[PDB]
């Protein structure tokens, strides 16, 4: 087959029922995640190829970066709750990995303040039970698929993308193969 179980994707030994249709995991500490999001723009290109009625979810993980990693999972919950993912993703990646100016929870907050979220609104969201539930959802989704690395993408709780054997000499061709594979998996 052109797409083969065990090659371009793997089928989860213990499928996860009720999972999101397309589920990404990342860490703002993760160098390949920086490439995936900042240089390759994987999520955007996957979205552009996906059928009607297939929605995408992206969650942060705790297992990189210790205390600040867990602070970033809560900040990502704030971003989701406020709908400001597209305003804070680049400055959070750059703050952690490029300028290395994000060293504390206050530095994370500064990114949201600079992006135009009012301080009282950020603080209310940060401390809210709506955000606690989003943090729990991110942790549960990672636990469901027994996640030990990022970046990772899962389709319909059944299939995991396997980019490692793909040709990466051309960034655009790689992204297109990745997106076309997600599309194929979504149609199974």
């Amino acid at each position: 087959a052109q797409y083969e179980d065990g090659k371009q994707y793997t089928t989860l030994e213990k499928p996860v029922a009720g999972a999101p249709q397309v589920l990404e995991f990342f860490s703002f500490f993760c160098p390949h995640c920086y490439q995936f999001e900042e240089v390759l723009h994987i999520s955007d290109n996957v979205k552009k190829k996906l059928p009607e009625g297939v929605k995408m979810t992206k969650y942060h993980v705790n297992f990189m970066g210790g205390d600040l990693g867990k602070d970033l999972t809560q900040a990502w919950a704030v971003a989701m709750a406020l709908g400001v993912e597209d305003k804070v993703t680049v400055p959070l990646f750059e703050g952690v990995q490029k300028t290395q100016t994000i060293r504390s929870a206050s530095d994370i907050r500064d990114v949201f303040i600079n992006a135009g979220i009012k301080g009282e609104e950020y603080d209310a969201a940060w401390n809210s039970f709506v955000v606690k539930s989003l943090v729990a959802q991110q942790e549960k989704a990672a636990a469901d698929v027994q996640l030990r690395g990022v970046p990772a993408m899962f389709v319909n709780g059944k299939y995991q993308l396997n980019p490692q054997g793909m040709d990466t000499s051309n960034m655009d061709v790689f992204v297109q193969q990745y997106a076309d594979t997600v599309k194929y998996l979504s149609e199974k």
